[PDB]
């Protein structure tokens, strides 16, 4: 099983590369669309932005260096051979950085939440997100600054895969083991990063103890378990009892034995409906269903019952199930609602102050098209009045104006570009 041992470990190496690799653009990506696009254009203070980003700056300069090792090292490719753990040791005191980011994080969030109450300051911050190229309905800038948290908690997870695949023989074996070991006393000494280890760890100590795991890692897609407990999967032909865990955008049914894998759901995928007690049907198998309910997994278009041995269980259960439901879509339609409302006060706005004959743009071109304006032209006039800082921001705010039904190109055969492609106002051809 040698080879295992090494593919997995190359899987191993090839994720921490790859995944350092994307958190460095994500933090390229916080300075660029907030810190510096503010520090040039002068509704957010100055004394606001050293609030809710602190020192990520000076995190990225750490992390700059730390992607150039860890490339160096994995070069060409990421082999076997290549040993990773002294560039573990030899960053253990610059990730000291942390320590001023994750005192302040608590601050930040707070001056966030009162800064989303002003429908302004909230449209702006989004603005951001928009012009630096990322999607605004997908993550939130609360996620944006915890992930600095969160990845600083990923390296001791990572590093112990990598030790279980790096052999006593290999040279890297007590420097991945001490660089371990100094991960985790980083992570221990700051209070902020050790409620999320903890809460990690959690999360991997069940994985631990389940049995013919599939799918992907609980520490990579929840955070907490919202209810664990012993219920009855009165599935089609197969009327077992299944020890059910209902974590966040994840619920898994296992078979107590410590327990064995038996099944997951996405919760995205789960729609739960209550059978009264008394109640018999198909999806029960023909039996009396009491203190009971049915879940449906959308993707499969499967039913299957659930019974649990008192009814306050069975409320337990499905408040539990309702709450986790709620919460994520409340927070998707709710980014999903904040943002077609920047978009659509940017889009008439930028339309009446493009209106004026200062800077006449929607001009009838030429077979003549009428009203239209000319998408360098947008771009460059974007620059010059201030509203945007680089002309990657000039087009990505363009094709979300075309995306959302602002604007559309003239043939509706092209997307936004900076070229002179004609561009019109849906406004003014009546398609609004």
């Amino acid at each position: 099983e040698s080879e295992r041992q090494l593919r997995l470990r190359l899987c191993v190496l090839n994720e921490i590369l790859g995944t350092e690799r994307d958190y460095v653009g994500t933090l390229r990506f916080l300075q660029s669309a907030f810190l510096h696009r503010i520090r040039q254009n002068v509704g957010l203070t100055e004394e606001n932005v050293k609030v809710l980003f602190s020192n990520i700056e000076d995190i990225l300069e750490v992390h700059k260096d730390f992607l150039a090792a860890l490339e160096y090292c994995l070069h060409p490719e990421p082999q076997s051979q290549h040993e990773l753990g002294n560039v573990f040791l030899k960053f253990k005191d610059k990730f000291c950085v942390y320590e001023e980011y994750c005192s302040n994080h608590e601050k930040a969030l707070r001056l966030l939440v009162e800064l989303n109450k002003i429908p302004t300051v909230r449209a702006f911050l989004l603005s951001c997100m928009l012009l630096g190229g990322r999607k605004t309905t997908d993550i939130p800038l609360e996620g944006y600054l915890l992930s600095p948290i969160q990845r600083i908690c990923k390296y001791p997870l990572l590093l112990k895969e990598l030790a279980k695949r790096t052999p006593g023989k290999h040279p890297d074996h007590p420097a991945v083991q001490s660089a371990l070991q100094a991960m985790k006393t980083v992570c221990s000494n700051i209070n902020e990063t050790k409620r999320q280890m903890e809460k990690l760890e959690a999360l991997e100590q069940l994985q631990s103890h389940i049995e013919g795991w599939e799918g992907s890692n609980l520490t990579d897609i929840c955070t907490q378990l919202l209810l664990q407990g012993t219920l009855l999967k009165i599935s089609a032909g197969n009327i077992q009892e299944r020890a059910f865990f209902l974590f966040d955008n994840l619920l898994v049914y296992c078979k107590r034995k410590l327990y064995i894998f038996r099944g997951r759901i996405n919760t995205e995928v789960m729609e739960v409906e209550n059978v009264e007690d008394g109640t018999a049907d198909y999806h029960s198998n023909g039996y009396t269903v009491t203190n009971g309910w049915k879940i449906h997994n959308t993707a499969k278009n499967k039913w299957f019952v659930c019974m649990a041995k008192t009814a306050e269980e069975k409320q337990k259960w499905l408040d539990a199930i309702i709450r986790e439901r709620e919460q994520r879509e409340s927070l998707k339609l709710g980014m999903e609602r904040d943002a077609y409302v920047m978009i659509a006060e940017k889009g008439e706005k930028l339309y009446h102050m493009m209106m004026n004959k200062k800077v006449n743009l929607i001009k009838d071109r030429r077979s003549t098209v009428p009203k239209c304006f000319l998408g360098n032209e947008f771009v460059a006039w974007l620059l010059e009045i201030g509203e945007i800082s680089k002309t990657e921001e000039g087009v990505n705010l363009g094709q979300a104006l075309l995306e959302n039904g602002i604007i559309h190109h003239v043939s509706d055969k092209h997307q936004f570009k900076n070229e002179q492609v004609m561009y019109r106002f849906r406004y003014d051809d009546g398609t609004y």
